[PDB]
């Protein structure tokens, strides 16, 4: 990542191990369950378009997604290109960078690091963040597993259980609904309570 | 989070992955026990509001919970700007932050470490970080298991137990009823003991 | 807490997710044995009043010890009051701590580092341990099992064993009874070894 | 590894634990899956030659590819002795480094910190991760369990199943055999989507 | 414990969560096997007298033990007392140590780190650690659990294993005999070697 | 270790726990192959010879090899004192080292810092590490289990898997009979491949 340091300047500082193995694991073990896009977005802080690579590439599993992740990265590259055509270089000078240079493909290190230092700085490491995580949320919303139509409370099923899987499933899909798919006795409680309640009302009137 | 460098001047730095892990994992663990709410406060010492969400954002589970906390912080926001309405911009200077910037949602990290880091600060992690605890005690409230009326010693149950139980429950629900709800032999020790005693002095005399 | 920096100036830092994680597991292994108490007084190292209740805050369980541990502190907090009684502030000015502030129930983290940093130091961080050391060790003395008049050496009990049955009871209660509770072969040999023995050379006898 | 420090100068650093476990960790647990080679990259960020034969070293299994991959890096440094020959050296003066240089095997730590470090700087760290990268590709491919053109999407395996490992193949040998290898149902589907379909798309159309 | 900063100075830093967990659990899982001596040593690197209490006091077993080592360090106090007796302090002055100051009991923090930053400085951190190890060595001896004179290799017992068991035993109790010890086959072996063989040759020998 | 600060001085700081940690747990796990020589240069980075000593002795077992270390530490001390010389010093003066004083065992923390920071710096901790390899060397070699002559390729092992025990076997003992040894079908794969296969070659061929 570029970091600030105690001299008060932005410097390039090596991944960390506890990173890595961070984003590694939370892939292994949640998927493409939507709280890993904030995970993440925080766990690439400060991330180079190198960074971003290597976090995407370390992962071992899920090629399907990771190749559809490369479809979108694509697309938002060839746009980013129709919006800023860059035009050999002036000697030592700063180059335009294409698409290609803000996904690291064609762009080295160094004018990764000469980019996102500049004054003003040219955010390669955000821009890139970004369209990663736009091709993240095509996967999360691919995998979500269930339609918002299909959760209904169990006739048994505790509310907040119930609830709990609404708005996951909402999350990954990315309220009368939630009435509507109540069981008859929390239904008839609810539809009881009123127009306006908050969903804290709702489910203490169901508890 | 921001925090103080060698130099002594305040500078934003990266969440790290350990803070994450151990927010997530608090959660996984103990759901909304009581004594989720001083952890997340410590864990969260420094956070910007983009740090704040980061954390509420990567929670997996419990997404009732999160709905009914997104519904106090708009809440919080809506009283904030009945407050403090705000008034384009003079150039280069900093606006005054909404509702909904002091909880990230429309400010940028940039626009949080400037408030932050104002002379006078404009301490934006702090207010939206007592939103999100206001909306997480009535979490906890709403989750507590049982009434401290049902909290009643065993008839073989040391009394010590029986006390852990009784102060548990009135933690989540947030002393002459712990007498009350003694079993006969204690409650006729606590009784000779009269009136002023500590809770010490009962849980000895009950021992 | 606070501690020096490479400028050489005492300033605040953030309570590490290692050191919480540490005391509140710490908590949960040992429960209060003795040596908790050292523990939490390394881990508290630099405390402000602040993360002293963070740490106490973040235990879950034992909630009658953490209410009997209110109760010591507000003693030593009105015992405060009564030597340092407390006379609106000068514009910009030091005010004087209270127990309440020491207690960092009353006072602002700021305003416990202004005075954990003033020179003179004012160091509530410490003042405030000492009360909560007192309060824990009057829950260790509760919480201690057995009497020491009930660690008798077993009739096949090595020595050893029993010594450290015997000290582990002694710390928790906070050397001749050593000799009478020891079983009739080892007290045969120990009454000969005469007075004056260290407990290394009752110890060899007895081996 | 070579790092920078607050003065802002390039100084050697000693490799972590937390690297070479990670390192032998990887290796351990996931041989030579591609996925191996971006880890290796980002754990040897900054590495000396010296730093990167301690991360091969201290692996114990695989010592076939190990041999394999002495025998890639010595081809690379003939080749780089065959483009850059070296010419007693002048006193207090930076030698050439030549290939053994570069793989460290003739070169010492001060010597590498000189080159790396020197302005211009010779970056004999990434000379030498190149070579090494070179063969661990070669090793990738080696041990790739499976051709291409036996991943056939099975008569009940769901298409993302199928399209996983055809990627994951595909990666570890380093678009229109993804319809011809579908299963009869999913490639009707996908041979009625048409020409120019996204993988998203084929993967939506066979869910 | 003391350590020097970037300034150059020596400065008090808090003993950290990792070192008291790691000599916690290493009497834990090692007990008082000697090579327990040099990883104490090793983890009190730089330690104050206050730091060296804390590592002895968060042992919550071996109470025995503890007890001896109190002795111990209680005679080496006295001793220090006979050769450095002490002399109202002149204000603002530097006192002069006595035993039970080095020792942590009559001391305190900020004394302790005057000492041992002082020019000249007066090491108390290491005085007390000599007489902790001296004490803790009287312990491995006591614990050692077999005379060297019963170490002798079994009839199919290996060469290597029977060494290993006799310089354990040799350790923790503080070479002909290994040649009178060993078993028939090997005896003759390392007889017909003649003398002034070293121990690879001999355990060459009897592989 | 000695280390290299932000001021740009070399300065002696603790070995840390993780470290000390790291080393046990290798040779815990691995006892004598051969990759823990490499994981033990890496690990003793820059260390004092006090460090090394730290990380030998808190070694619990395989006190065998402990002692044949021992062996060759004085062997090559004595060779340095035939090489080097010494000849009450100078008042405040460097004294130079001897033998027993380059193993840390007759020198002080404070001489040997001195003599690894003077200009021209004595590396006492380089040179005792490298007495310590190559006792260490000895080590690995004795402690191989098989000789190169008896790993053969049996009838159904597949080519890789032999391949990996003829070359770890080699590296503890420290190619045409890879031919040799193989199984019959292979061999005459090998022997049809001609002169000059790369050992690449040889597993493709055999694959
Ligand atoms: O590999 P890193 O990411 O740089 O991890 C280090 C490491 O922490 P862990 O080994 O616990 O992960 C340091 O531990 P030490 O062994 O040096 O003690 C710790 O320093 P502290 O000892 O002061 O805890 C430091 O934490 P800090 O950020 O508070 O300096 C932390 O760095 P990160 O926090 O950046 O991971």
């Amino acid at each position: 990542p570029i970091v600030q340091n105690l001299q008060g300047q932005m410097v390039h500082q090596c991944i960390s191990p506890r990173t890595l193995n961070a984003w590694v694991k939370v892939v292994e073990e949640k998927a493409f369950s939507p709280e890993v896009i904030p995970m993440f977005s925080a766990l690439s802080c400060g991330a180079t378009p190198q960074d971003l690579n290597t976090m995407l590439n370390t992962v071992g599993g899920h090629q399907a997604a990771m190749q559809m992740l490369k479809e979108t990265i694509n697309e938002e590259a060839a746009e980013w290109d129709r919006l800023h055509p860059v035009h050999p270089i002036a000697p030592g000078q700063m180059r335009e960078p294409r698409g290609s240079d803000i996904a690291g493909t064609t762009s080295t290190l160094q004018e990764q690091i000469g980019w996102m230092t500049h004054n003003p700085p040219i955010p390669v490491g955000e821009i890139y963040k970004r369209w990663i995580i736009l091709g993240l949320n095509k996967i999360v919303r691919m995998y979500s597993p269930t339609s918002i139509l299909d959760i209904r409370q169990g006739p048994k099923e505790p509310f907040r259980d119930y609830v709990d899987r609404f708005y996951k499933t909402l999350r990954a899909e990315q309220e009368t609904l939630l009435v509507q798919n109540a069981n008859p006795d929390c239904k008839t409680i609810l539809k009881a309570l009123g127009p306006g309640a908050t969903l804290e009302e709702m489910m203490t009137a169901c508890q």
